[PDB]
C-alpha cells in the first residue's frame, strides 16, 4: 500500500490527481491560464509478458484534463508555489479488459495568458514544463464482477530518472506534483496603480520605469549640491535567474550594475531610475544621516504609497520594502532647519 510509492486501493478503484505547481514572485497576481495535460497510449511489454494491453477505442480512453489559474488565487504569505490540483482523472472513464495500460503524460507548451502585453510588448513570460512522463495504470478483475484500478505509478522518460515519481499527499485521492511552471512578470510601475488586474486594461506601459529613486532636498538655508550617501541592498525573487539580479541596471550616467550589496550617491532633484526590473524583488535603503539634516520618504510598495520617516542627524534605514507588480517608487526628502532669526 506504499511499495516504492505507487497507488493503492482495495478491491475499490484508486483515485489520482495531477497537481500543478506555479512558481510566482511576491507582488505578482495571479495571471489567467489554463494548463492542458495529454494522456498519449504507449505499447510495449509488461511483467506478466502481456502487450501493454491498450485500448483507446471507446475503451480505456483518458480525455486530457485541465488546471486553470484566476486573479482569484492568492500564495498567501506562503512559497513561491501555488499549487492546483486537477479531479480525479479516472472519473468517467471506464475500463474494458483488465491488464496493464500504459499513457505518456506531458504538458502542451502555449496553452496560457503570457499575453499581458502592450503593443506586442510582453510584461511577463509564462515558462512551461516540457517534460516527458510515463503513466502504468494496472487493472485487475473484481472477484464477481468488472474491472478495478489496483494501481498506478508514474516515471519520468525525459530526464532518465530510474526511480518511481513519488506522490505529493498518499491517502484518499494521492495527489502528484507532476508539472512546476514559473510566472516570470518584469512589473514594477509597468502595471499602473488603479487595479487593472483581471481586467487587463489600457493602463499599462511597457517602458514605463520599474523604480524611481529621487533625492530631494528640503530648507531654505540647506546644501542642494550635497551628495548623500545611500546604501542600497537589492534582492533577487523566485522567479529571476538573472544572477542576483545580474542586470539591475540603474543608470545615472553609468550602468551602476547592482546585486545584492552596493552604494551609490544623490543631490537635490537627483533621481537614479531602474527600467523594467522584475517584480517580487526586495530592496534596503541606509542613508548615511549627515550632522542636522532630518531625513523621510514618501515611497510605492506596490501601488499603494506609503510614507516613512526617521530623525534629525540619524542613519535612515528601510526595513526590506518590496518592488512589487504595481508602481513602485521613492522619494527621500532631506530637511535642515533654518537658523532662527
Amino acid at each position: 500500500n506504499d511499495v516504492a510509492t505507487a497507488k493503492a486501493t482495495g478491491e475499490t478503484s484508486a483515485k489520482v490527481s495531477i497537481n500543478k505547481v506555479l512558481n510566482i514572485a511576491e507582488g505578482i497576481t495571479t495571471p489567467e491560464a489554463t494548463f492542458t495535460f495529454t494522456f498519449t497510449p504507449k505499447t510495449g511489454t509488461s511483467s506478466n509478458g502481456a502487450p501493454y494491453e491498450t485500448i483507446d477505442s471507446s475503451n480505456g480512453q483518458i480525455t486530457d484534463k485541465n488546471v486553470s489559474y484566476s486573479g482569484t488565487d492568492v500564495l498567501a504569505t506562503g512559497q513561491t508555489n501555488i499549487k492546483k490540483d486537477t479531479g480525479d482523472i479516472f472519473r468517467e472513464v471506464n475500463y474494458t479488459h483488465a491488464g496493464e495500460y500504459v499513457y505518456t503524460v506531458a504538458e502542451k507548451q502555449n496553452v496560457g495568458w503570457k499575453v499581458i502585453q502592450k503593443n506586442g510588448s510582453p510584461i511577463d513570460f509564462m515558462t512551461y514544463d516540457n517534460r516527458n512522463y510515463e503513466m502504468h495504470v494496472i487493472v485487475k478483475n473484481k472477484t464477481t464482477g468488472g474491472t478495478y484500478i489496483s494501481s498506478v505509478y508514474f516515471k519520468q522518460v525525459s530526464p532518465s530518472v530510474n526511480g518511481k515519481v513519488k506522490p505529493s499527499e498518499s491517502g484518499t485521492t494521492y495527489k502528484y506534483d507532476l508539472f512546476t511552471n514559473i510566472y516570470r512578470k518584469n512589473a514594477g510601475k509597468i502595471t499602473d496603480p488603479n487595479e487593472p488586474n483581471p481586467n487587463k486594461p489600457s493602463k499599462v506601459d511597457p517602458n514605463a520605469k520599474s523604480l524611481v529613486i529621487k533625492k530631494v532636498v528640503s530648507g531654505a538655508t540647506a546644501d542642494k549640491s550635497k551628495d548623500f550617501t545611500f546604501k542600497l541592498t537589492f534582492t533577487k525573487a523566485s522567479t529571476e535567474t538573472s544572477q542576483s539580479i545580474t542586470g539591475k541596471i540603474g543608470e545615472t550616467s553609468k550602468t551602476f550594475v547592482y546585486g545584492q550589496e552596493t552604494t551609490i550617491t544623490l543631490r537635490h532633484d537627483q533621481s537614479l531610475v531602474f527600467d523594467t526590473i522584475p517584480a517580487g524583488t526586495r530592496y534596503k535603503l541606509v542613508e548615511t544621516g549627515s550632522q542636522g539634516y532630518t531625513a523621510s520618504a514618501a515611497y510605492k510598495e506596490n501601488g499603494a504609497s506609503k510614507n516613512q520617516a526617521g530623525t534629525v542627524s540619524t542613519n535612515f534605514t528601510q526595513d526590506s520594502i518590496l518592488i512589487g507588480e504595481k508602481p513602485n517608487d521613492n522619494t527621500i526628502t532631506n530637511s535642515l532647519p533654518d537658523v532662527t532669526p
